[PDB]
């Protein structure tokens, strides 16, 4: 296969699926991407992830970063090798960690500089340093570092944010071409800032295509405005980038959201909803999604979703997750989460078949009859 | 198959290896039994324990009984379908985990009565109702209630508690073969209790041989005694026992003790030190075991053991699961627990495989000296 090719099959108004072609495999799109927080798909062994169908995963840079630490993944032979995941795997660049989740940030045109969640160590990240870790890291698909926009932002603030990233975009460019070795085996994707502001939006999205990147994500959404207002935004800002180009939305995972996103031309997505819910005990059903700790399911014997093609729901019963949920016991995590990453596989499938055969908005209109 | 039948095929001095065959399939002994705590294997699906070479696992009464509750695992098809083993499964009587785990304990000729350790609700367990619990869980394997003697015991004490328990021995086995169904398709062990007393072991022995038991177990060790002094019992308890029938040593999960116990005649083993183990981050290896957790590790390629056949062992490098466990992660436990059981089934089948070759002396001899 070649360092990557993205090839467009079918399409039916904004919607698009085909594939992704890389030297680890194939990706199809449009794609979910379970997301591995550190080093490992909660909960789940990395055969367990690929049989739900996942075609690649997401990895966590401020997480590895932090531990094990990036340069001793890279001397244990790569993360592929150090958790067992062989196929294709996106890293971000660990920005929008490094402002949610870290303290004593001290931002400046350089980079940020932080300390750890874990204990009191200091970090510099910056373009040139995140994309190092990445390649460090082995990653197949590399994410431009950028300086993420609070919601609500002023268009000032907007606007400083979104020019710093796009410095930033040229330099996280300059710093993954410079590395031969990874610049002739992994991708680089950028990100388009700009807030909810059209006119900024527009502006990154040039200044993206003007440096030009292997895929464009839609970056600063999902962060607290709303699914009509980030549609609103998509509708007009997924059409500012390259068309033969992947179309990844950061940070959006709700089963409606993705449908919603998939009908206005986003062809990637990752989100951690899937895995969490494996902890509060929320299972995704097409009948929408069910809390199993509830006292209605400790007799139901049927399986958590009556379609559901997994193995969770070939073998086991609602009634027994629902005691593993509320025992606390390990085995209920698992459960719930591979028949969750399971559910969402299926829905990217049904996804892709029905914009392979001309069929999607119906499919749309009948998963949001039934899933409400 | 049958409903019970022991056969041994070779023996060793005191040493025996064969099989136990039943409704639901064959064990091979001797036998090591992981625990199945609230009707799962702590962190395993049942094909991952199956697949580390398990004949047969123990469900704790006591846990159940609390939790789903006996009836309503009946009410759903029984324990088997309701955590997914369809192979042997063998329950203990629960009283042991009475007079450890609940409290506000009351005992009586009856039985005994207590408030569970999980919120503040009462039960009354008795050699009928633990009988009647077993049978609602589908047992194979069903414990006679007894009432086990805290180490140490004077030999007042130690009588006065065996003679109880031979009493609730009887009750057992009369309560049992009232149930058809559960007398038709089950088997029951007795107890012998007596302490570290050799007269009362005896007359243990003579009475649970009287009343008649498809194995016998040796009851009230491993309970603060040391593995000396437990050697030391278990030399004249075990030949009291009928010959033709298993010999079950309750609670004992050490690798040196078990062993030992097999030395002595023991042909059943159940413990949780395996599972447990898969918490602190304890891992079993030829070497002894090692705590995973420790700092030499991190950048160690090697797996858990260099002989270890195990899924574990065949993809991941200690530095990972190292690194797993220290983050808290859920598959850090998955992985240490799978590999500690199957250690644990290669011990048991290095030892069956030694008796039946007549070298389980020198296997024996081995062993010891590299775990130690
Ligand atoms: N949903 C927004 C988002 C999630 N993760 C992200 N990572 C980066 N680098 N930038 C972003 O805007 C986001
Ligand atoms: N190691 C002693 C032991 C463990 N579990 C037990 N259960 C019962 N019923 N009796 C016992 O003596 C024991
Ligand atoms: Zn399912
Ligand atoms: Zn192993």
């Amino acid at each position: 296969r070649p360092r990557f090719s993205f090839s467009i099959a079918a399409r039916e108004g904004k919607a698009r699926t085909g594939t992704i072609e890389m030297k680890r495999g194939v990706i199809r799109t449009p794609a979910f991407m379970p997301v591995g927080t550190a080093a490992t798909v909660k909960a789940l062994k990395p055969e367990t992830v690929r049989a739900t169908g996942a075609d690649i995963i997401l990895g966590n840079t401020y997480h590895l970063m932090l531990r094990p630490g990036a340069e001793r993944i890279a001397k244990l032979g790569g993360l592929h090798s150090f958790m067992g995941w062989d196929r294709p795997i996106l890293t971000d660049s660990g920005g929008f960690q490094v402002m949610s989740l870290s303290s004593l940030t001290k931002q400046s045109e350089e980079g940020v500089t932080f300390k750890s969640h874990l204990d009191g160590s200091r970090h510099m990240l910056s373009p040139e340093r995140s994309i190092e870790i990445q390649h460090l890291l082995g990653s197949d698909i590399v994410m431009a570092f950028d300086e993420c926009t609070p919601y609500p932002a002023t268009p000032s603030r907007a606007a400083s944010s979104m020019e710093r990233s796009m410095r930033w975009a040229k330099r996280s460019r300059d710093a993954f071409d410079s590395r031969k070795e990874q610049a002739e085996n992994a991708a680089l994707f950028g990100i388009q800032q700009g807030s909810v502001f059209e006119n900024l939006r527009q502006q990154s999205a040039d200044a993206l295509a003007e440096i030009g990147f292997d895929g464009y994500a839609v970056g600063g959404l999902a962060v607290g405005e709303g699914q009509d207002e980030m549609f609103r935004v998509l509708d007009f800002s997924v059409p500012m980038l390259p068309d033969d180009k992947p179309h990844y939305l950061m940070g959006v995972g709700k089963p409606d959201d993705i449908v919603g996103a998939v009908e206005r031309g986003i062809d990637m997505f990752d989100c951690v909803l899937p895995t969490r819910s494996g902890r509060n005990g929320q299972a995704f059903t097409w009948d929408g999604p069910i809390n199993i700790r509830n006292a209605r399911f400790s007799e139901d014997l049927k399986p958590l979703d009556s379609e559901c093609h997994c193995a969770v729901c070939q073998k086991w019963s609602r009634a027994y997750i629902h005691h593993l949920i509320r025992a606390g016991e390990i085995l209920g995590a698992m459960l719930m989460t591979e028949h969750n990453i399971a559910f969402y596989q299926q829905l990217m499938q049904k996804i892709r078949d029905s914009i392979s055969e001309g069929r999607f908005s119906q499919f749309a209109q009948d998963f949001r009859a039934r899933y409400f």
